[PDB]
């Protein structure tokens, strides 16, 4: 099976695909070895691994490349966020194309409004969606709309109106996210859900809904984490930094690391050792 | 003071500069918050962030932009490691200058030769130095020649009359490689060590000797910690990744992470809220 | 005089300062040993270089490398094409700095909105300019208003509206582009312009007027050559393409072509063959 | 078929291949236009339009996203010039696979040394060859060995070893090349070769070397325009910079231009117009 249809395989199933994000391609490498079922390639995390706002202040062929960087690392299935697709439906119509041939199995696009109506209009994005399917050129690229209404405040009425708006105009799977605390806002959207494709949570506000919670949705067909790893690593090279000043040294936090020779080892030392051996004459 | 001068002031100065490992911006300004002098532009730490050998696999525009994210994100000097130049003395002399307006205020290149005598010939390297500080618009840029004869075998004769050779050809300092578990090798080097220039050690296999020990040594005016943020980071994602797929979720393991708030703060955030401020009209 | 204040200079005293056209940096070489004052970075020569429409295809980060790979080639100020901003203030605020470091002495930005009101609103890119401004840390960096209002067909009256609320809101120079086939429209733009701030012309569409034409007009201190680089280019290969095709073999066109010697002259061989010289040892 | 496919097509078929260098997607476009059977994503030519010396100048990377770029752009196989493969072995390994996923139909390998021995020794670019064919995914990738021996003046003998050691190793074709201002050398080695695989011309310093006075020759597959792009830029660029600069303007000059609606339309303003009409809603 392609990347791509893994995926679509995964979609199809009835499963419940798991996604870890990932901001360079150790991490997704490490992701993979973890057991997800496929990486996220998250705007928010690469913007933050740069110390940039995520507020398309990244240049979109800096994610592109990253992208790339990454589906050549992994095995498995890569979502690439595209956020409002860089601009109108011919922008769209140029970009995802350049996804899909970096080695993505599909795209994450959302129908907010590019730059900071908080959203755009409905027939507006079906058009952006549409662009997107035709665009591609394997049927089993995945094309997901992201439904921001809740977030923005529409309510929930209009936030099922666009996503079935979307799933018509061609969308493989909805994202919908919310703000809320707590994931009562979520779910109720999806009780209520009627279209008939798959819907995509990214629950990191409401981080008590764990994947047995979300496995109990039938209509869920994909999770998200959306920057536990950029997190992780904020969290640890922190303290590092700080135990080492504070040590006025190395000698006490060493012990504690992951070894040089382990790191070796997630580069593809084995790879080179054997293209060494049987090449480098 | 403009970073080569903050640079140059600490070698002349006689103070213990301490640089920090970095494979991305953020990590970079997590070291700059943690108070080390300068960031370390590694080229292991990025092939490694890429899941490529450290064998001049990536390429070298790859590392380029790296050192101009860095440079562009932190307020401390930035060093690059140049690995051997990437070719001659031709191709030294037009590297250098594209690092120098990067932002970096000094590069590391090495001795050994490209690709795997494991060493260039002295002359040839002198050669290679002279291009170098040539090839630099600011005399304060720094220019550091690394010895790698003691990991070759050549001996500490040979390592010495290197050092020596390439302080001549206008080298700034010098770093001196040891591959022994123990610093005796790097240790003998340092006391009979008599170039004027100043000596730059990256103690990574001998963790037992401290900034204090090597403050000691009047000699050594740079320590480098060439892979502690790699290694910090693959540590952690790595359990995080494993505790995520043994819960089945991230309920136990969200609470001991940085807020997302946290990195946003990070991202740079608050220069963000003031151009939407005054700007976003 | 660094490049910014060559500009700023030719700005201040009068004189009428040319721009030439350029997609690559040889190219770029060339209008400079033609003896134009500056070379336009334009997005849509670029664009065209690389066969895709100029709306915003062509990634960000694509015209800011080339525009770092020209100011590094040539001694004359360069003027870079940024569109739009590629987003809102916050965009610009962050974009404009890329470009100051890339080198280029100039960015030109329109009011038009992103993606296809056909312009946005006064207030709106006023603050887009003033975050132009604010960002650039160089106060020689120059920075231009491109009144697309003529374009749009909004008028004369609405035109200069905007042209005058971009120089209070800190444009040093404006551009004013018109359609017709006639300079008619375009003429009776600067009759009238009663801004302080010198006026920018890319006289394209009216080929009739002439550099005299135009230092006729006091107003105007910039003439921009928009197009006629890959014109040239594309009638040139266009026909060489032809002939070898039609020839069955180059023995006809070898003669009538610049020799390879020329195009190593161009590369820049003299100053590699003093660097090898003094430096391949 | 496939570009691969098609490029193997014409070498087992028995025809005469053309490939033309390209330094741009537009210019690679226009050669696919006047019909020849490939692009040369020559070195020379992209360094060249750099104004740099091509001497390994130019990032790896950067002739890379070219390929890219092109491949992306024509319908007809290109060859990409990958000099020597950025180091030994071991990089060709890394490297080879990077092409054939930007999308180069084959690329071409010299067995000269990295940096300025004249060339490696024989079994050492056997290995570099047979890496580059076990490197690649799809069969059909074309490798081209390239025999610089008769620039070296190592002679003739020496030349048809390394080209059939090379075959041997793997390599699908040989590029064979002359300095002499006569195409004697060139011939005297055609006529000797008693390798299996077809042989490959640049014939840019013998122009009097038809098409046709090629074809003759049985032996040879594919014939290769190394620079006469860049040279007819060259040339036509500079001599309308000169006129403008002379007549003061471009009223003389612009007529004799490829109009905007040219560029425009080679742009794929086409598929735009249907894009836009189709999917902006
Ligand atoms: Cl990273
Ligand atoms: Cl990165
Ligand atoms: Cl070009
Ligand atoms: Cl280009
Ligand atoms: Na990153
Ligand atoms: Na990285
Ligand atoms: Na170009
Ligand atoms: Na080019």
């Amino acid at each position: 099976m392609t990347k791509n249809q893994a995926l679509r395989a995964a979609l199809d199933s009835g499963r419940l695909f798991t996604a870890m994000a990932a901001h360079n391609p150790l991490v997704a490498k490490l992701a993979e070895q973890a057991g997800f079922g496929g990486i996220w390639g998250s705007g928010f995390e690469l913007s933050a691994s740069y110390a940039v706002p995520d507020a398309n202040i990244l240049s979109m062929s800096t994610h592109l490349e990253m992208m790339r960087a990454i589906a050549s690392t992994v095995s498995i299935p890569l979502i690439a966020d595209i956020d409002t697709g860089f601009g109108n439906a011919v922008n769209v119509h140029y970009v995802v194309p350049q996804y899909e041939a970096a080695g993505a199995s599909a795209i994450v696009m959302e129908d907010k409004t590019f730059p900071k109506q908080e959203l755009v209009r409905i027939e507006e994005f079906q058009g952006k969606i549409a662009a997107a399917t035709a665009a591609r050129a394997d049927r089993d690229f995945v094309v997901i709309a992201r439904v921001e209404a809740l977030i923005a405040g529409l309510g929930q009425q209009e936030a099922v109106r666009r996503g079935q708006a979307y799933e018509e105009a061609g969308a493989d799977a909805i994202l919908i996210h919310s703000r809320q605390k707590t994931p009562d806002e979520i779910l109720a959207f999806v009780k209520s859900w009627p279209g008939k494709v798959p819907l995509v949570l990214v629950p990191t506000a409401y981080p008590q809904l764990t994947e047995a919670d979300i496995a109990a949705l039938s209509k869920v067909g994909i999770v998200i984490y959306g920057n536990h790893a950029i997190r992780a690593a904020v969290g640890a090279v922190r303290e590092v930094f700080a135990r080492i000043r504070r040590d006025g040294g190395i000698r006490e936090v060493d012990a504690a690391l992951p070894s040089v020779k382990e790191i070796i080892e997630l580069q593809g030392d084995e790879r080179m050792r054997a293209v060494e051996a049987r090449y480098l004459k």
